[PDB]
């Protein structure tokens, strides 16, 4: 397979986010697009080497619930191209316009999540920062989920991290559990409409407290319609201990079971 667009191609337009590793702008190439280009003038080897192992994993999904990877261009400027997205990202809807969903939609969306992640643990891919920012509401009924983070180099947001991840374990805590945990922070975003530890303004004892389990997500904030099910899930994704979380193929299974019967 070869997937380089040539230069001058797309009509880079009106630009959208930057950051210490990219600047994003819509675009035209076939249609709309999103065009993240990766550096201004030299291309540093560690740039180099950190935008093919972005396309490189980019190139290994195909699936509805995961952004769609379109191409790349080298020249003039390394750039990834991918499908344009029409809405707002999870974080956006719930935390700066508090969109009120239905708990129809809400189990719809964790449903949609999980089925990503599904995919992606499938494809030996561990995503390394799910939050609800880079679960994309595309056209308010399909959720996209990528990497739209501009700060990371693809090759921190603290309240989705896990314990494991939060502390400090050798060289990599990174596992399909810690993609879990974050999950259950996102299953906890949908479920209470807000960010755990929203009552601690400071961030280094949220970072140790995690850390140590002496804080935790307070479950007894969820939406009282909540099914007592989906309480028990979320519960399941966010212990302390990463081995005692469950896969997502038995998440998903778990979802799509209390989905049916409401
Ligand atoms: C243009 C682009 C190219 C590549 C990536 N990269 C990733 O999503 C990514 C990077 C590394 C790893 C992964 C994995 C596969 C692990 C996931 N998820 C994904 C993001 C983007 N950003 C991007 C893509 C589409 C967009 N649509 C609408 N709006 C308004 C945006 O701001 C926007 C931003």
């Amino acid at each position: 397979d070869d997937w380089e667009i040539p230069d001058g191609q797309i009509t880079v337009g009106q630009r959208i986010g930057s950051g210490s590793f990219g600047t994003v702008y819509k675009g035209k190439w076939h249609g709309d697009v999103a065009v993240k280009m990766l550096n201004v003038t030299a291309p540093t080897p560690q740039q180099l080497q950190a935008f093919k192992n972005e396309v490189g994993v980019l190139r290994k999904t195909r699936h509805v619930n995961i952004l769609l990877f379109m191409g790349y261009s080298t020249k003039p400027q390394l750039a990834i191209v991918t499908q344009w997205c029409e809405g707002s990202s999870l974080y956006h809807h719930l935390h700066i316009i508090e969109t009120k969903f239905e708990m129809i939609k809400l189990i719809d969306i964790a449903r949609q999540t999980a089925q990503g992640m599904d995919y992606l643990h499938a494809k030996s891919i561990i995503h390394r920062d799910l939050k609800s920012n880079n679960i994309f509401l595309h056209e308010d009924l399909t959720v996209k989920i990528g990497d739209f983070g501009l700060a990371t180099e693809k090759s921190g947001s603290i309240l989705w991290m896990a314990p494991e991840v939060i502390r400090m374990q050798d060289k990599n805590p990174y596992s399909f559990q810690s993609d879990v945990y974050a999950f259950g922070i996102v299953l906890y975003e949908l479920m209470t409409g807000q960010l755990p530890y929203s009552n601690i303004n400071n961030r280094d004892q949220i970072i140790f407290m995690v850390g140590r389990g002496y804080l935790s997500p307070d479950l007894s904030k969820v939406r009282s319609n909540c099914p007592k099910a989906m309480k028990r899930l979320m519960a399941e994704c966010l212990k302390k201990k990463r081995d005692e979380r469950p896969l997502f193929p038995q998440i998903l299974a778990s979802i799509e079971l209390l989905a049916r019967s409401l």
